[PDB]
């Protein structure tokens, strides 16, 4: 009814814990002598197996989590220079869903016409 929807039920519906899929941790690193906790684990490489966590080195802002969808819109944007830390490297790691190097990339033959794919000249000779 919002888009284009003939009959499926209504909408999608949270499975369990409504998972993200999109979001990034936005640090700057130069709070490495107040929160020297934080970049801890990032440097411990926890956040590195999480394929939906970014974990980008902004410019120069302060350490916050953000979950976004796709586009960039960000769905909860939270402050992680003392709320609670730690924990909120499990806020990923749950909200976040463990593909496990997965994710949607180049697989097969993409939408195309024509020739999109060399490979040598195969002679064939039976």
């Amino acid at each position: 009814m919002a888009s284009h929807h003939h009959h499926h039920h209504l909408d999608q519906q949270p499975a369990a814990q409504r998972t993200y899929a999109k979001a990034i941790l936005e640090v700057c690193t130069c709070k490495f002598r107040a929160y020297p906790q934080i970049q801890a684990f990032i440097q411990s490489g926890r956040p590195a197996k999480f394929p939906n966590l970014q974990i980008k080195y902004v410019r120069g802002l302060d350490p916050v989590v953000k979950l976004l969808d796709a586009s960039g819109k960000v769905q909860e944007t939270l402050s992680i220079t003392k709320w609670n830390t730690d924990t909120v490297e499990e806020f990923f790691e749950t909200h976040l869903a463990k593909d496990g190097a997965g994710k949607n990339s180049y697989s097969v033959v993409e939408d195309a016409d024509g020739d999109d794919d060399e490979d040598y000249l195969r002679t064939n000779r039976i």
